[PDB]
């Protein structure tokens, strides 16, 4: 395969389905990228602290460390961290790119500033302006490392808060630098779904149509369906894994809190779900394990949620390919809510 | 298969290897019985409290509840609980047998009193005497339930503390009642390995040779090898699963605490071990997951320890079958310590 190639196989409205080809593998889009599926996320911020990026490189890089030979995406670390034009003390475009290089990730994120919400126009603009200068610094640092430039890909991240004119300026800046893909940053920071969708309505068409669009940090199943409706191709969120660790399971009928006493005699599987948990165990038994404090319970729940998310993405891909994504979205919504 | 049949295929010293045939499956001996492998343990005490034995029966019994169709052993619940000749308030021979019937277990334990350590002769004797009367009550209650009598098996439990003459009286009493198998109770209660082995040296030959011998609550890998040397056929212990949840892994070189900083760059697998964890991941990565508080780490550790214990039992069975168990024990010991 090539270093990076994105091809769109089918469309419905603003929605797209296709593939990203990379040296380590093919990623079907729209894609859900679970935390460390066709691609997983590494935790740059944690990893730079323990055991350190250099120690990971000493151990062979993140693929060999975690035994995952497929692509890996890493964030640039600042979201998590959060200050001067140089970067942040507690990281800078150059160091962030270096760390991601040492980790050996396949998709590298530019070092940006995730603007707080709410933000005034002036603050959002100052912030987005710094992020675009850091984006150029990120590009140059990436390009200066041969192994990285030739084997990895770099995504730029749009900022601008909820302001159309700043989103436009940011998209323009990013397209002028040039990236392999374009993330929509600065959302899923407490604005609520209606506002997020409003910003996505005008923001995603500003990005190059022929490159992947990544919505960082999103989200709930209904957030993902709505974002795909608005042209997003890639997603990440810890919700499946946090939820798993807190008693909540995703189902096509909505999320359920399995610890509730209502499940204590429920012999149905958690969800339709083809997952292995759902192949063998009842709500009643997972309820029991979790109430008992057993690790297995937490484990089964997480496995289920991860699999649910991938089944959702597969349903989304198939429905766009078949020209029935609009109907799927409506039916999804009817049942989930 | 028959309700219960124990056959001894090979011997070396006091050590034996063979099989127990039951309706739900064959159990290779010496056997390690992990908590809910050829057989697993259910948690009578927990289950009677949540969701209740009747609720489990309502849900189809423990096999269907936990999705395990192979044999299941349950303890009688008092060990865990801990008072009159009737039983204990907080359970009695009859209620204990009823609960185990509702749970649908294949191997049922008599309701006994696990004598505290240390015990004076008089106290040990009074206690063992009550246990033998409860053993007879257990037998009668078991035999009164047709489905149980015809499909399950009942083991009696020897008491008597560390006193030879009381162990003898107890063995005599149990053999006069008649059981499918004989457990050695009252050990692994703080006496230490030298004292446990001393009691086992005289206590196991007192039991019927042609029935299985179960040492309840044992134990560490070296405890198991020594007990098999002394004629024990079956073991249970939560150590693999507790240990897993606390950072400790069993290896042929002894246990290791994976959280120790010494493992942070160790690319070797946890252990020789054929397990799936050891097939794919390094000490360094499991160290990382556990230090990170990730459930996966705890999970991988537990899976490893369970598999280690079953590999140990397989090595023990093979070596007795091949007439080299004596040598295996010495080599085991050399390396483990
Ligand atoms: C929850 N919402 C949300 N997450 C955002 C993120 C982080 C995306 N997820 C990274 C992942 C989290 C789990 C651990 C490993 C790393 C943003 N990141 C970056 N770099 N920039 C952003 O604007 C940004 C915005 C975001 N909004
Ligand atoms: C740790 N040592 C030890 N465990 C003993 C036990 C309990 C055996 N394990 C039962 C198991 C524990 C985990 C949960 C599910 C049920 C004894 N039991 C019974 N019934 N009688 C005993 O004498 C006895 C003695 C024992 N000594
Ligand atoms: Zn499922
Ligand atoms: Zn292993």
């Amino acid at each position: 395969r090539p270093r990076f190639s994105f091809s769109i196989a089918a469309r419905e409205g603003k929605a797209r389905t296709g593939t990203i080809e990379m040296k380590r593998g093919v990623i079907r889009t729209p894609a859900f990228m679970p935390v460390g599926a066709d691609i997983i996320l590494g935790n740059t911020y944690h990893l730079m602290l323990r055991p350190g990026a250099e120690r990971i490189a000493k151990l062979g890089g993140l693929h060999s460390f975690m035994g995952w030979d497929r692509p890996i995406l890493t964030d640039s670390g600042g979201y998590q961290v959060m200050q001067s034009e140089e970067g942040v003390t507690f990281l800078s475009p150059e160091r962030s790119i270096e760390i991601q290089h040492l980790l050996g990730s396949d998709i590298v994120m530019a070092f940006d500033e995730c603007t707080p919400y709410p933000a005034t126009p002036s603050r959002a603009a100052s912030s987005m302006e710094r992020s675009m200068r850091w984006a150029k610094r990120s590009r140059d640092a990436f390009d200066s490392r041969k192994e990285q430039a030739e084997n990895a890909a770099l995504f730029g991240i749009q900022q601008g808060s909820v302001f159309e004119n700043l989103r436009q300026q940011s998209a323009d800046a990013l397209a002028e630098i040039g990236f392999d893909g374009y993330a929509v940053g600065g959302l899923a920071v407490g604005e609520g779904q209606d506002e997020m969708f409003r910003v996505l309505d005008f923001s995603v068409p500003m990005l190059p149509d022929d490159k992947p669009h990544y919505l960082m940090g999103v989200g709930k199943p209904d957030d993902i369906v709505g974002a795909v409706e608005r042209g997003i191709d890639m997603f990440d969120c810890v919700l499946p894994t946090r939820s798993g660790r807190n008693g909540q399971a995703f189902t096509w009928d909505g999320p359920i809190n399995i610890r509730n006493a209502r499940f204590s005699e429920d012999l149905k599987p958690l969800d339709e779900c083809h997952c292995a948990v759902c192949q063998k165990w009842s709500r009643a038994y997972i309820h029991h394990l979790i109430r008992a404090g057993e690790i297995l319970g937490a484990m089964l729940m997480t496995e289920h949620n991860i699999a649910f998310y991938q089944q959702l993405m597969q349903k989304i891909r198939d429905s766009i390919s078949e020209g029935r994504f609009s109907q799927f979205a409506q039916d999804f919504r009817a049942r989930y809510f």
